[PDB]
């Protein structure tokens, strides 16, 4: 099975690039990260920062999680991120994604030992 921390890295970490290079980036990454096999993941966010810089968010501003949970943290600074949202004309198994590049604060839920991000709550 996949540990909740390795899963957050596979679905959200992309430190190799500084930001979405083309409008096909989401179609590319959603595919190389295995997020379109049993269905098209309708929404996913990639962060273009170092894994360390994203794990350090677990020691920043503590805020409520979108589900009420109290183990979410908001990054003090804005981070480079890419938003992948399934387009209306997307069809399993041929997923189509709109890619939107942006700089925003990310909010992730942290868990376990050591305290690492285990779920991407949102960005603002």
């Amino acid at each position: 099975k996949e540990t909740a921390a390795a899963k957050f890295e596979r679905q959200h970490m992309d430190s190799s690039t500084s930001a979405a290079s083309s409008s096909n980036y989401c179609n590319q990454m959603m595919k190389s990260r295995n997020l379109t096999k049993d269905r098209c993941k309708p929404v996913n966010t990639f962060v273009h920062e170092s894994l360390a810089d994203v794990q350090a968010v677990c020691s920043q501003k503590n805020v409520a999680c979108k589900n009420g949970q109290t183990n979410c943290y908001q990054s003090y600074s804005t981070m480079s991120i890419t938003d992948c949202r399934e387009t209306g004309s997307s069809k399993y198994a041929n997923c189509a994604y709109k890619t939107t590049q942006a700089n925003k604060h990310i909010i992730v839920a942290c868990e376990g030992n050591p305290y690492v991000p285990v779920h991407f709550d949102a960005s603002v």
